[PDB]
Formats: C-alpha cells, structure tokens, sequence
C-alpha cells in the first residue's frame, strides 16, 4: 500500500521538474511520504521538518557543512558523477569522502526508520544513495526497496577503477529491485557484479549474487506530454512576446541543461563555430542561445568547465560578431522550466548533444514542446539515453564537430514535411512511454516483490 | 631648407603621417624609414620621388628585429616607459642589438645627407640615433619627438642601462614631448645623474651639450574626421542605427595592450550594471580590439582575458534578447570607425597610460557638433591635459567610472553641446598641422653646432 | 621462408627491436619503415644490407606527418585506446591524411614484396594497412600486434570512423595484442557491429573474412639488462651510492604524457611523507621524465604541473640537507638507467593505463638477486597480468600507493628475495625471444588465403 | 615621559624580531604601554588582553573577520602594499575596503583613548596605521604623536593613482612627527605632498600644510650587532652541525624573507639559473638555498608569487640537478631568527635582491652574522633602502640577471683580503646606526616637538 520516496532533494507543494511529477504521481496514487535533504546547511538538530497535504507526508533534514562537503560535493559529485559519465581523469577519490558518504547514508536510514511501516514499498533515488537499501536491511527493515539511476552505469574498465567498486556492488544487490536509464546500463551493472562474484540469472532479469536475489530492469524516464503541449502553448510574458516578433527572420537554435562536463557543452560551441566557418550564407540570419545555469559550484572540475565556456562564448562572438549581430548568446542562468517550453515552441532548433547523459529529459521535452503543424528540429547525440527511443532526431556524434554542424545546417533548412514526419514519429514514442507510464511500471515492479 | 624625417614603418591616411608629410610639403625633403620582414637583407634602399618628397626605404634581418624591435624597444623601453617595470625583461644581447641597428640605420642615412639639412626623429626605437649621427660627423639640427610618456626616476632609473640612454639623448638638439610632465620627468631623470643648467626659458646643458626642450601634444586633422564621420555607413551598417533607436552606445577601440587597461575597463561596466539597473536593456559597451604584438611574451593573456570576461558578463547579466558587451576582435576600417564614433552616444578612452591618445580627440572631431556624445577619459591619458572638458576619471577606481559613464548616459543636449564644444575648440586649435609647424619652426631656430 | 615486418621508426639497443632483429635473423627478411623529417620528400627508398636483413626506409611530408602521426595517431588514437575520450580531437581532414599515409606506404612496400613472404605490421599507426595490402592483391599471411591497449566498445564505438577501423582490422590473418583483455575488447568490439563465428579456439569470422586472434605480451632481454646493470658505474655516479648508505631511493622513469599519471604519483608520495613521518631524511623519490610529444596540444602542461609539484612537496616537506623529490627532466642513457635501477630499492610503476610497461621487467631483471628491490606496479599496466608477485595497486588511490610505498620500503631480504626470484622466472620465460617467436609460428601456420 | 606604541602586532614577553628588540628599548627606557591586534579573529568583544612586566603593558584586541579582511588582507595588502612598492598593476581598489580600512583605525583609537594619559608620548608604526594620528585627534588627544613608515613612500606619479590619496596626505599631516626609511622616502612623501596643496618647509624637516605643522626624519632601521654575533657563534642543533660538516667542500648561497613579490625571488631564481648555466665549473660544487614561508596568503598575489616562485624551482632543478647534486633547495618554511644567524654564519654568500625594500634587516643581519675573522659576502640590490648604507656590498640591479650572476660568481672567489675588507666596512656602518641608535634618535626627536 503505502509508498514512500526518498531522493537527495524533495519538492513541497509550493516549479515542478521531470522526476517530481513523477514521484508526486506514485505518491498520489499509493499515498505515502516524501522524504530527503532540505537543500540547507547547519542547525542539523532541529526536528524533522513536515508537511502534510491529503494523502501525501513530505519530510526533510537539514546536513551539517562537513557531511555535505564529503557526502555530496566529494564523494557524489567529485567521485561517483565523473566515473559514471567515463572521465576517471576528473575523480576525486580520497577516503574520507567515502567515510562521509557512509556516514550520511546510515543517518538518512536512522532518521528515516521510525516513520516506516510493515506493508511500505519504499522507492530510493539515485547515485547519492547507493548504500542506502543496505543501511536500510541492517536496521532490520525487510519491506520491498527499489532504486533507479538516473545517470549511466558505466563498463567494469572503467566502474572497476573505482577503490570502493566492490563494496558498492555489494551493497547494490540488497535492494529487491534495481532500474535503469537503458538497456546498456543494466547490462554493465551486470557486467561489473559478474566481475566480481558468480551472478545467477534467470530470464535476463531475475539474479542471485552471494545468496541475494534481486532483479534488474529498464525504465527510461519521460515527461507529461499534455502538460508541456499546454504550458509551451501559453503566452509568452509581454517582454519576450515582444522577442518572438522582432525574430521573425532569424533562425533560433536552442540549448538548456546544467553547467555539466558531460553535457558537451564546448565541444557544442566549437560545432556552431564550425557551422558559422564553414556555411557563412547564415550569418546574420540565426542565432544559437544556450541557457546553462551553475550547477555544482563548490567542485573543482564545474568552476573549470564554466570557465572554458565562458572562454569560447567571448571568443567566438569575437571572431564571427558583427556591430550588429551577436551569433552565441550565453547565459549563465536558471530559466523556469514552463517558461522553457514556451520558449522551444519558438525555436527552430533543439541542440542536445552531451557526451554521455543517462537520459536527457531537455529532448523529450523540446520535441512535445513543438507545435505539431509546424515543429522545430531536434540535434540529438547518440551518446544521450533518450537517442535509444527518438530514432527520428538528427542523431550526431558531438566528437565530429563537423557532423554536428551539418546536421545544424540540415535542421535549419528542413522542410516542413520532414519536419512534420520527424516530429510525429518521435512524439508517438514520447506519449506511449509517460512519465506517468515510467512511474507506474516501476512501482507495479516493486510491488510483485516477494518481502525477504 | 631640407627635411629629413625619419622613423619606424614607412608610407610611399593616418595621423602622425599626415604631420610628417605636412611638414615635408611645406619644406622638402625626404622620408627614411623601416619596412618588415625580411623581403630582402641585403638590396639598395628604395628611393621613389613624388616631388618635393623623395622616400627611401630598408629591410633587415630577424635577428635584428628580435633584439631591436621585438627586445630591448617593445620588452624594456615600452614597459618601462608606461610605469610597468615588473614587465621589463631586460637582456644584453637585446640592448646591444637596440645599439647596433641603430648605427646601423645611421649608416644608411648617413649618404643621404646634405649639409644644411633638418633632421627629425620619430620615437623611443631610436633614443640613440643623434648619437650615431654626431659619431659620424653629422653636425645638422636634429630634433626628436618622443611619442609615449617618460616616465620618472624611481621608474627610469631602474633601467640597466638608464645612463647611456640619458647621455646619448642629449646629443639630439631639441626634445619634444606630448605633455609638460614627460619633459619634468626627462630633465629631473637628467637631473639625478649629472648637472644641468638652464640658463634661460627651457634650454639646458649637460656635459657641455647644449640642447632645449618643449611640449608638442600631437593633434588630429579635424575637418577629414568629420567628413570622414558624416559620410554614408555601408547598408548592413545602417541596418543597427535605427534598430538601436532607444538603445544608447558606448564605444571604444584600441590595441590589445597591458597599458590600455581593458580587463579595468570591462570590471567598469560591470559595475556600472551591478550598480545602476535602471540601464538594463538600454545600453551596449562594444570593444573593438584587434590584436598586436603578440610576438615576443606574447600579450595576448590579454586577448584571452577579455574573451573570458566578456562571456562572464554577458552570462550574468544578458538576457534572451540583450547582450550587454560587443567584444570584437576584428580590424575595421579607419573610416568606418569614424561613423561609429558619430554615433555612439559615448567614447570611453581609458588607458592606464597613454603618451596622449589620439582616439580621444578623433572621439569628439566625428560628432555632430548639433547632438555630440560624451567622452569619458582617463586622467593617465596625454590627451587629458588638454580635453579638460571630458569626464575624467581614475580607472584605478572602477565605481567612479561606472558613474561617470551614468552621468554621460543621462547627460543633456545642452550640456554635451558645450562640453564637445569645448574641446572642439582646443583640438581645432592645436592641430596635426600647428603641431608639425611648432616643431619645425622651433628647430628651424637653432644654430647647429 | 621470408620475414617482412613493418613498423613506424627503424635502425640501421633497445626492446622490440631485439625481438624484430631476432625474427628477421632467424627467418632473414627485411626491415620496412618510416623516419621522421623530411631529409628529401621525393627520393628512392634506403636499400642497405647486412646479410639475411635488406633494411629499407623513406621520407614523408610535414602535411602527412601533421595528419598522420601528430593528428590522427597520437591525437585520436592513442587518447581513446588509453580511455581518455576526453583528450580526443578528432577532424575528417585528418582521418583523410591517415588513411591516405597509410595507403602511401603501402604502395612503396608492394614493389619490395615476395610472393611467399610472411608480413608483420607494428601498432596502431598501421590499423589500415592490411586492407590496403589487400586492394593491391597481396594475398600473403599477415600479421598485426598492437602494442597499446585496445578500449572497450563504451570507448572504442565513441571514435566517428570506429567501423570503418573495424572492418580494415579484420582483413590482417593474425592480430596480437598485449592482454587477454586487450584481445576480448577488439571482440567485444566487432561483436557490436556485426556477426562474428568463432567455430574453433580463437579462430573468427566476420563479413566472410577469415582471421585468429592470440594474446602475446612482450618481454624483455633479461641477460643483457643484467650484464648493463651490473657494470661500474660512471666515477661521479658512485659518489652518491655510499653517500646514501642510510637512504631509500624510490625510481621512476618514463616518458611525459596523461597515460603515466605522473601528477598522481607526485600526490602519493606526498601521502607517504604526510602520513609516514618515519620516512623522513631517510628515503628520496626519484622522477626521471624527458619530454615527448609537445608538437600538437603539447602535452606539456604536464611538464609545468610536474615542475610546480615537485617545488610544492619539497617545499613542504624538505630541510636544509634533505630533498625528498628529485624531478629531472633530462635524458639518460639506457645502459646508466639500468645501473640505476639495481641500486635502487623500491621501482614505482604506476601508468593510469599501459599496454604493457616494459620498465617494469627491466626493473626486476637489472636487480641483484642475492638483494633485490621492490616493484610498486598499477593494475591498469599490461604487466601486472604476469608479475602478480609485485606490489599492485590502484594509483586512483593515492592512500593505497603510499602504503605500497611504505610496506616496500620495510620489507625483509627474505620476502624481497622470494617476490623478485617469482618475477624474474616469469620474465625469463617469457622473454623477447619467446614473443617474437611464438609470434612468427603463429602467423607461419595460416594458410594464406 | 610614558611613551605608548602602537603597531598592528605586538610581542608580549614569552622569539624577538628586528622592530621588536627596537620598540622593547624604548619602552624599557620610558616605561609605557605597547597596544596591537592580538593576531587572532573573531569573539572581539571579550576584554581588552593585558600583560604588566615591570615598567611595560602590553595590550591586545581581536578583530572580526569582516574587519580583517577589508583592514588587513584588503586595503592593507592589497592596496597600500602593492602601490606603495610600484605595483599599480597590483592594486585591488574598492571603496568597501577603504571604508573598513577607516572604520578598524576608529575602531582602535577608541580602545586606546581610556588608556592613554596627559604626558604619553606615542608612537605609531607602519602603513597600517595611516590614518591613526586623526583618529586620534578628533578624539581631543593633543599629545605629541609620532609615526615610522617601515616601507618606501611611492613618487606621485605612482602615489597620485590610489584614489584616496588626498584624504592620506591630508591625515599624515596630522602626525606631529614623520619618519622615513631613506631620504627619497621622505622626499617622495614631501612631493606629494607638495603636489596637492602649499606646503612651507624650514631648514629641510620642519613643515607646515593645511596650517599643520609637523617635521619629517629619516631614521633607517637596524640591528642589534652584539646579541646577532652572539647568536650567531652559538653552536648549531646536532642535526645541523651534521650538515655544516658533510658540507665542506661546498659554497653555500643563501636568501630568507617572506614569500612575496617586492623581494624578487623568482628574478633571483633566473638570476642562480644565469649562474649554472654561464659558470659551469660551479656545478655540483655550490648550493643556493632559499628560505621564504608564506605571508599573507589569503591574497590572491600573494598565492600567484608562491606558485610562480614553486614553479621556477621545479623547472630549474629539473634542467641543472643531477643524480647526486640538487641546484636549489626552496622552503616555503619559517625558521627561527636566532638559528638563521647561525646558519648565515656559515654561509659564504648572502643574496639580499629585492625589486624594492624600505630597508631590509636581513642584509644587516647576514653582515652582523659573519666571522670578522672569514666573512662571507653579501650581494645586495640596489633598490633596498639598506643599499644606501651598505655601499662595500656588491651591489646589483635585479633586472640583470646576467649582472647578479657575475657577482654571484666574484662572491664566490673573492680572497679573504677582499672579504674582510668589504665585511669591516660594512660592519662599521651598521654598529654605528643601532637599533638602539635608531629607537633613541626617534624618541628623542618626538620628544622635542611642542603638543598643540
Ligand atoms: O534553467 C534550467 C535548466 C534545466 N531545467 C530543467 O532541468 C531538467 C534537466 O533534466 P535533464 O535534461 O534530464 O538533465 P539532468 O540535469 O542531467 O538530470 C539527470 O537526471 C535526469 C532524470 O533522470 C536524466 O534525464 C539525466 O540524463 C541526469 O543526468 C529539465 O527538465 C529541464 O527543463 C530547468 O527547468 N531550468
Ligand atoms: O623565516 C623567517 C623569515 C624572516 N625572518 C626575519 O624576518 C625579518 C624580515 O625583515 P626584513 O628583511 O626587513 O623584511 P620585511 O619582512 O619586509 O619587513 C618590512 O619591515 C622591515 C622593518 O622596517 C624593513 O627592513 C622591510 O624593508 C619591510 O618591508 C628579519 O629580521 C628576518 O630575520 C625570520 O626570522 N624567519
């Protein structure tokens, strides 16, 4: 019956993101409680902080500065997030990292025990929590616990570098049911468990590691069509009204993610220079805007990263500006998500091309964002998750700046019934796998579980 | 009576040529001077005769250019002279390469002399050019101008080889400089090393040679700037002017150099957008800067500096359709320059240390005299001495300049018509031409040796 | 029955040379391969004979070479193979001139060829070339063995051409590679792209064509490196043995480049000295490293990061008669670096990624065996897979290496002695002669097509 | 009678310093009170700290960390230090600095005022503390005041750039007393001073500007030779009479200061690179040790100097050092002044190469150091305040690093005769100007002037 969530951040009712709407549709269902870090620092002995709206409980703590520095900043985003997206070259590992990161797992666990009961299904997020179902079973909880990644698991070359990869492994195979982004993801989790210790399988999907069992499945996270087809229909605010119209005859091409190295967002500009070097008949007459809030900032490696954009951003208007004509507008910002939908409906173009992204929700939304009689184009990497179900995108290797930028070219000069054509396939396969969908799969999974 | 001119880089306009040719239409003469490469080491100097000007030009090896141009002139002379000794790198090798090309170049002069010559030397890559001159008997009025500032003695002294500099400077005749603290600062330099006299109003001696000293703040040619300025903008150029119909400019263009101080100058707009966002969506800062002497240290950190910050600030405070900061690395035109001062509402001229910025003056000859923009300048600017009616500034203190550059945004018609109007007049007065015709008059008047 | 082999640099000693040289003497043959400049772009090839061996080279162009080997090899290639996609930059021009050198060279070889020779082809520069053997007819047994790691299909399917790489490999009749897991990757790899039957142990097909796969580590010469080792050293060499009687030397040498981790293990024997206070004035590191490959991206920012490390960690932790690093950026003769390996007590190998690491066999076979130092060696070196009796670590793991450090640099005689007599069997029986060897019998045993 | 000091620390009687041992005489002599900031950040509002010895009080204050970065990491040394040693390209003006920087003097001239009685002579030190002498007097102190600038006074066409020069000039005029380094020092303050309003000067040193009047002195700091020889002679720690033995047949050069960047540590580095590179026959048979622990390290120049000068000792040894032989050892360490007099004893050249210095003690120290009997020889800059005393050095212009090399080489071989020469006239200067010398001169000199 009851479920409870539990992730690094939680939303209370009062801009709801891709996985909230999701979380909130299981929750809704089920009932149950929302549990996770308030996003504060300090005055951690404080009461756990509730709120209660019908059937729903969310609940959260705040961390101490030393556990969120080696909890989250170091182990989380200095450690895991790198590996995970295949750059051992910018991990951090150090031990008391791995400590803290230990130490707030089994603090999340005790906190969270005297609010559980016998028949939950308990639903944990992502690779901040990776121990947690552990220090959830050695408290003596037996309910049904599930995970989903959100992000790639990557192949034991690299996974095995890892210090600590085989306590991880462990520690994984105490949730009883185990989910991914893709079908490469579960596979190469297999892959590094297989490494380690004998994996008994049955039908691809049901295991047993050190006397464990568990199962493994893919669920590709997604959006709420109807939603974003309501909030990109939407007036734009007056200021930005007023954009669209003065527009008219310049082509826009669009980006938005975090401030992220794995979002390939150099590698992206260095494709529209070679765009703008190499087909100079759309001087002038297109613009590339790319929205990239900070994220992460305490980390090295996301100061670095910034820095390099910020770098190429000013010398690439430096070298193809005009007096009159800026062709990268780069804003270091954080945009409302339902401003953003309205905001794709006017481009001509989405650019998403990281070098490796577990999902990318920004593609999905872009192309159900589109108005269906007259949609943009969607430049998707093949190295993104969502490239496995939006076949019809213009699929790119960003390590090819000149690929990218031919597919830049063709977007821009799409016709309308190729975009047509394009768009229609891709929102078909968006609608069939909801968010809604995505949630309801998962938690009918979780509850087929028999309880140890 | 013959002028001789001579200087680095050559022309068979511009500005300081315009004076140099003026002052050789009037007398006659000839132009002698360096042109890069090689293109050929070792051939007979290029002599082509318009009329009363009769051009000679030379080559030169890359071991010369290195040691001269690229070392001892542009990697000690130019810091130093612009306050920057932290800056200097200093070598043997270069100093006496600075020498030899100088003699040199001597050399080749030397033929083309005639006895009742004047002589005119062109800037601090041939301090030691009068010297080599009276080595090899030449007794003719010789007069030098020395373009950027000299610095002084706590600066100047610092300088390895600072006493010879001093001794051979005063084998030259007569001593122009751009501003009256440049002339202080060579004389109280002079000064600290031997005993000098001055017998009467701006003539000295020094070890026995006699020489005068005198203030000559280089000018511009007003009237072509306006032409030049009022003319037809290219169409795509046109296109940005009454698009830009409630958007105000300010505009600055100069070489990428450490003296310029172009990362102070972005940190000054940055505050100007942190402080007053009551201009949020209503004003642009474009920065024209093509690049320069990037050879030798390469500065050129600098280029890459203004790439980063430009992306900075644009990042913090753009918007989806406002971008604050135009940086372009890019040449332009002279003449188009000039209709982009015309209309940009405000010039900011803010060097760290400038011999006197001809931009500054260039700045207010282009405008409509009927609705002119302001001009913001650095104290540290020559030209600041003269163009007293411009909102001088400290760019040491980027808050003042944020607010001045409100106070050019909000400034009336009637109070940007009697500012320019103002300094209209002083650089309509002291011109390119009464700048070249002060010079020569003056070193006309000496009695040679 | 004739030996052709083909590699990227020759010599008219060393490693794998002495395993070429010994394959060619046994079976006579010739020497095939490139050298670097150009000395003269069109000229005929240097035909120059021993006796069993023929020894034949050739020139290219700065255009090819900057494709070629600066671009597409060492800047495509080797950072992918070594699990840096990151460092990857790739452009289609260059790709274009890789597979044009690459066909280039091929066409000089043809004319040398015989029709019953056997072919053996040298790393990663050559993946084509067996393809383009193929378009010529030649229908020989060939051979190919890689000398760095091959990627998993995560890495390896991210390179723009990956396929076309692919398809080209599988035309070779014999590919060797360093580990069973470089082997299984290339198999994992084509496995990914299309249907591949292994009908028997080894043996393959994919797109109808017919090749084996085998695993063939390289080795060393053991008796010549301790014939070198053993030598007298250099007068001022055998100053600074007995002079540190009562101090630990802890060597390292290798080239400069990302897959050494080299900054890394400036940071674990900071850990060591952090966290082990015992050690100091008592042990010293030692970092032989000369620069490599500073023509394209320069990596060379290594260099400097090494540099400031190396004044960072003896700054901190250096006294006035102790300097606990000493990082030199020098060459060093093979014979001398021999010498210093048997007096040194601990050997540190620690390459994020290596397709073998042949210092770390030269180590052990340089030692005395009657009282041998340790060998600290990373897992992600090819040969950690035989000299399992090293101490192995994970360098991700700095904490980990600095114990490694400290459990070496304790350990007694009788465990030194059983660790490094474990080592050098295995390195004796595999040596450089058994690789070239079992190489050849391989390739001699398919039945050409 | 009572004489009162105030300077930005203070040592209470349980390592003594060259301006402590200075301050210390003159307290001694008149008895009073030594006033300071204690060192230490944060909890300011506990007590005032006080120690009574005999005749002398010391007494402390914390500061906030607000007020301590504005004051004392901001405009302090970040902004007075900078343009004070010609480097404008250094300074980080901003008005909120210069605020805090008049708020902390306020601040201690209102601890100081119960504190102080009607016949006090004060003393006040460094350029801290510029503005104290009108804190002072706003507060009714009619007293005679005193200040002692340890760094050099910039020229205007330097001076004039900060732009809150006017307001300096106009509060130093409120000193009854002004003492300088070197003549040009006082010159230079003189000029500025000038520069901006009338001033009227009698007999050199006796000024009135803005109707105040006020005289300027110079009085060049020193040593005290007796207690250095004395330390000095003193037998090494057993681990350093160890090296001094296994060094026999090697030429030690040594330098100490502070890490930063008016001493011309990295121009001295090339400077030893100049040497081994064109005197090669000193290969393995010299060392060049350089002592420079970290100071004020929270500015970012500060931080920029330290990585170039750690870069510059990698590279070198890199290229020079050998198997068995190691250039140049750098220590980014702080050594006790008693033992640096022994170890400058036994070193055979002193390299003292500032790029500027109001005086520097560490060029008397090494002279004051040396066995008469076999002195070493010092290599001195000459744009330390010390060079104008310190003529029978071999003086050197930094920015030739070949000039520094050659005399670093005819340091090396230069016969006793020579050594004993240039030492004894060197000494004599320097016994003869005392820091006994230099604090009675002040003393006396303040206690001539007539309080308003
Ligand atoms: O200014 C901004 C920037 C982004 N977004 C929204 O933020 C979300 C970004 O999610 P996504 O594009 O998926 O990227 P990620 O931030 O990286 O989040 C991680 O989690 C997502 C959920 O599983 C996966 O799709 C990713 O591959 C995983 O890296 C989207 O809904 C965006 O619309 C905003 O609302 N405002
Ligand atoms: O590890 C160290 C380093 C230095 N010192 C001592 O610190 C003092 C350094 O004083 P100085 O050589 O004069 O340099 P500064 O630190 O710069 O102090 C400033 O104040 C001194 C007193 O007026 C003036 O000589 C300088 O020119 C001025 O810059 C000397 O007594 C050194 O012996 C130590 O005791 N241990």
């Amino acid at each position: 019956s009851r479920l409870v969530v539990v992730s690094n951040r939680i939303a209370p009712p009062d801009s709801a993101g891709g996985l909230a709407v999701g979380i909130l549709g299981a929750l809704k269902a089920a009932g149950g409680l929302w549990f996770g870090w308030s996003g504060e620092t300090g005055n951690e002995d404080q009461p756990l902080k509730k709120v209660k709206k019908g059937n729903i409980t969310w609940a959260s703590f705040n961390l101490s500065e030393q556990d969120l520095d080696e909890y989250y900043n170091q182990f989380s985003n200095a450690v895991l997030w790198p590996a995970f997206h295949y750059r051992l070259d910018l991990v951090q590992f150090q031990r008391p990292a791995w400590d803290g990161y230990l130490r707030v797992n089994a603090l999340l666990a005790d906190k969270l025990l005297p609010l559980l009961q016998d028949d939950d299904i308990i639903w944990i997020h992502d690779y901040h929590l990776l121990p947690f179902a552990h220090e959830l079973r050695k408290r003596g909880v037996n309910n049904r616990i599930g995970f989903f990644l959100h992000i790639p698991f990557p192949t034991p070359e690299i996974f095995n570098a890892l210090p600590t990869y085989d306590t991880l492994l462990e520690q994984l195979c105490d949730y009883d049911l185990l989910g991914f982004q893709t079908e490469n993801d579960r596979l190469a989790f297999l892959d590094c468990l297989s490494n380690l210790t004998r994996v008994t399988t049955r039908s691809a999907k049901s295991h047993t590691a050190w006397g464990k069992a568990f199962r493994t499945e893919v669920y590709p996270i997604g959006i709420e069509p109807k939603e974003i087809a309501k909030q990109a229909a939407g007036p734009l605010p007056p200021k930005l009204a007023q954009l669209k119209a003065e527009l008219k005859n310049v082509q826009n091409i669009f980006s938005v993610e975090r401030l992220d190295y794995s979002k390939g967002l150099p590698e992206r500009f260095l494709a529209y220079e070679a765009l703008l070097e190499k087909y100079p008949q759309h001087h002038g007459k297109i613009r590339y805007t790319q929205i990239a809030p900070t994220s992460r900032g305490d980390v090295q490696a996301y100061q670095d990263i910034r820095h390099q954009l910020e770098n190429e951003a000013g010398r690439i208007n430096g070298k193809y500006g005009q007096l009159g004509w800026t062709p990268l507008y780069y804003l270091n910002q954080h945009f409302d998500r339902k401003l953003l939908m309205k905001i794709f409906r006017y481009s001509d173009v989405g650019l998403v091309t990281p070098l490796r992204d577990g999902m990318n929700l920004v593609a999905k939304e872009y192309v159900a964002a589109q108005d269906p009689a007259n949609p943009g184009v969607l430049v998707l990497s093949q190295f993104a998750g969502a490239a496995n179900e939006l076949t019809s995108a213009l699929i790119v290797n960003p390590y090819d700046r000149d690929e990218v930028a031919a597919a830049l070219d063709r977007a821009l000069t799409m016709s309308l019934a190729e975009r047509i054509s394009r768009h229609a396939e891709m929102l078909d396969v968006i609608v069939k796998n909801d968010i809604n969908h995505w949630q309801e799969c998962f938690i009918s999974d979780l509850k087929q579980i028999v309880p140890r």
